[PDB]
């Protein structure tokens, strides 16, 4: 943590391989105006003023996540390298037109971490283009005046993508570019999850992706964009296999 002026945050990293959250602190300076937006959120350029431990900011207590989902140790984490002092990165806030709940921010970040695991599994098949999903983290902006809630301003953060940002499929069956890898990845996740876990909303710059969406058959978890069986069917029905699907020996779909 740097002595330069900015604002403090409690920073949360989910680690799927131990299935726990890692709680840290950081300092950041975020530009006043967003540089981009989507349907539900605005994105802001931000600079990191360092990452620290959470020892100054005890929990007490019963908010989410529960204590048994929290790692008591935080020495290792991605944040300390990826959000080191001077890093430019992105902060995302929901637009008021506030169905956002605390739990929801953690679900979205966990989701992205789960997709990051699917990315690695895909890559281990040695496709022509490896993919990768960016880290994402929850941040409690503790210096800001609490919401109407009385519980702090929440946001999520992630590394800055540099380049032409494109969305390749939606979370409801749209195929928005001609690229193969994104669709073959979605398909891969559908077949290899035994249809239990489909990753769509494949978007980003080249093959560095962010803000995906998972569908699961029961619709539970993975945020509000989890359209369940319907999401899954809609993907698989508009999907036309390409060469990558074929290299991955996936069951051929004709669209
Ligand atoms: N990590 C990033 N780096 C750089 N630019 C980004 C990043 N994430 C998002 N953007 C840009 O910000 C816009 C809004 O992002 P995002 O909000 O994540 O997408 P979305 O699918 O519209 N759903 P929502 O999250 O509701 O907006 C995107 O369309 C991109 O132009
Ligand atoms: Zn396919």
């Amino acid at each position: 943590i740097s002595s330069e002026t900015g604002e403090m945050g409690i920073l949360w990293e989910f680690d799927p391989i131990i299935n726990k959250w890692i709680r840290l602190s950081m300092k950041l300076k975020v530009e006043r105006k967003p540089f981009a937006e989507g349907a539900l959120r605005e994105a802001y350029h931000t600079v990191s003023l360092g990452v620290g431990t959470d020892e100054n900011y005890p929990l007490g207590t019963k908010l989410f996540p529960p204590i048994e989902m929290i790692s008591p140790i935080s020495k290792n984490n991605e944040a300390m390298t990826q959000l080191k002092n001077g890093t430019k990165f992105v902060l995302k806030l929901y637009k008021k037109e506030q169905q956002a709940s605390r739990e929801l921010y953690f679900e979205d970040v966990k989701m992205q971490m789960v997709c990051r695991d699917w990315g690695n599994k895909f890559n281990q098949k040695k496709p022509p283009k490896k993919i990768e999903f960016l880290m994402s983290w929850v941040v409690e902006l503790i210096d800001r005046s609490p919401s109407s809630n009385g519980q702090p301003i929440l946001c999520s953060i992630e590394p800055l993508l540099v380049g032409e940002f494109k969305k390749n499929n939606s979370n409801y069956g749209a195929v928005l570019t001609n690229r193969s890898t994104p669709q073959a990845f979605s398909h891969f996740t559908y077949e290899l999850s035994n249809k239990q876990m489909i990753v769509v909303d494949i978007q980003g710059v080249d093959d560095l992706y962010t803000d995906p969406q998972i569908h699961t058959p029961d619709g539970k978890g993975f945020g509000l964009g989890n359209l369940g069986k319907a999401g899954i069917n809609k993907f698989i029905t508009t999907h036309k296999c390409n060469a990558v699907c074929a290299l991955l020996d996936l069951d051929v779909k004709l669209g």
